[PDB]
């Protein structure tokens, strides 16, 4: 009679947040399952991923921002020079590879090395921004991945002020659509979604700069891009905007 | 009067394939390397790498291809289950994370699961395609990079023949722009520009199948973007085309 937990469980990953006796619920949700995933392989085709990546970068190389693909595997070193060190909680989070490398678990280090190297070139000021893969070893399972997407832009110079940085955080969640609220937490804010963060953004400059040969004022945020994913469609479970090999657009792929 | 080796070199760091004393010949690179990255920044704005998977995308998904965006870490059991035993080269290229992890050294394994997931759901033949990091440990610099981005796309069931796979192949580079010849070496293709190999093609079905529960006929090809990059922007040294920090666009960053 009564639907045992386990098979609630079974029904909850074929359950989408757009849907209003055990084997018969399943078929139904199976066959419209289905149904969604042909629907999508006859139109649109593209992953939410990877198409948010592409919306993301097409609002802020029209707003002047430069596109950076930087290593995802770096030296270890990068991470204490981050001011990293066994105090933290992110010590204990680091995927390490090899004796020297590590898979980035943010995006800040390559990117402060090329808000020093494009100084050299470019025009006041200087806007850059990358999307791509970051990883941590985490607990948390319906708000964290261990393998997750991060969108990070910075401006360096004139105009970096948290006036400035609140507008772009501004238009840029009212353009895709996701409601928030800045509080405060250098000056570091956070971008919260109810009790999720979407981001911390900060106006610096920071101490840390000098470690990387900044000596400028600049404003940054970094965004992960499955909890916007998340927020946007209503996924109760991170997981289901993960790169993954169970979900695909937030559709179970064990049909 | 002659110019040092370490000159020499440092020169041909500055000097981009457009290119026609050495502190004179140094000033005169910087300015216009400068002058590149500040025509880039004012216009276009967007990443080599960013912008051909962005174009690679829309090749494939206007050709009926499904977006795939699977986990670049993933568990060491796939490297065996490809068949990739201490046997072969590639056991030896691989980056272990953990004790039961790896990052991926190719796209097959996660393609693989799609394939038969994604069988049961869509209609024949199902067509699927991933653009993503790929990871090996290498000797090469000129040619290999340690961290490369591969294009693996793939189709199953109807239609799957030599000709047609030769077809796409051909459509494709003849779309971007690159100059090829389709050679053998299951039925297995390589794709050669002069000596160097820009993928690797497969006609299944193969015993490999087998082990990943597909039991149907496929066509695939991998291509690492980062040699069809070197190609098309004519960079002697693959290392202007990868993820970095000192290169951006083929032009050095350290100005
Ligand atoms: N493990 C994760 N999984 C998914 N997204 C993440 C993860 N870690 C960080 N992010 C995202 O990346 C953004 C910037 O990184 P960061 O500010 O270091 O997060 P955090 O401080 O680790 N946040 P949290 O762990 O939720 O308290 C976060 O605001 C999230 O949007
Ligand atoms: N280390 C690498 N760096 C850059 N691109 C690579 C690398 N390895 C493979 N690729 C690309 O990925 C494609 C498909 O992978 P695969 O066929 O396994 O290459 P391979 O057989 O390792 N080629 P090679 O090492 O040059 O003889 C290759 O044809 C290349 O275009
Ligand atoms: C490159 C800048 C300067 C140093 N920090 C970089 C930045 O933009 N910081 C703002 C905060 C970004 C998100 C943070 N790095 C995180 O991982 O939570
Ligand atoms: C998912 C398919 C079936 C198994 N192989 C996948 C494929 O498309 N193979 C064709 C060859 C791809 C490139 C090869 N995996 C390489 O890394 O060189
Ligand atoms: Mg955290
Ligand atoms: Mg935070
Ligand atoms: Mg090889
Ligand atoms: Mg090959």
């Amino acid at each position: 009679p009564a639907l045992t937990k386990s098979q609630t469980d079974r029904l909850e990953v074929l359950l989408n947040p757009k849907d209003e006796p055990f084997r018969e619920l399943e078929s139904e949700l199976l066959s419209r399952r289905k149904k969604d995933l042909q629907q999508i392989y006859a139109e649109e085709r593209e992953n939410y991923l990877g198409k948010l990546e592409r919306e993301i970068t097409r609002f802020f190389v029209d707003r002047g921002f430069l596109e950076i693909k930087s290593p995802i595997l770096i030296p270890l070193e990068y991470i204490e020079r981050m001011g990293i060190d066994n105090d933290t909680e992110l010590s204990k989070q680091i995927f390490r590879v090899d004796k020297n490398f590590c898979l980035r678990p943010m995006l800040a280090p390559n990117l402060y090395n090329y808000l020093r190297k494009l100084d050299r070139a470019l025009p006041d000021p200087i806007k850059i921004f990358e999307i791509g893969p970051c990883y941590r070893k985490e607990s948390d399972g319906k708000e964290h991945l261990e393998e997750f997407t991060m969108l990070n832009f910075c401006q360096m110079g004139s105009g970096c002020t948290r006036e400035n940085l609140e507008s772009i955080i501004t238009d840029f969640l009212n353009h895709l659509g996701i409601d928030f609220k800045i509080v405060g937490d250098g000056d570091t804010l956070d971008v919260m979604h109810g009790d999720l963060e979407l981001s911390s953004a900060v106006v610096g400059p920071i101490p840390l700069d000098r470690e990387w040969g900044i000596d400028k004022p600049w404003i940054g945020a970094g965004f992960g891009l499955e909890r916007l994913l998340k927020v946007k469609h209503d996924f109760k479970n991170i997981k289901r905007a993960a790169r993954s090999g169970s979900y695909y657009n937030g559709i179970s792929t064990n049909l």
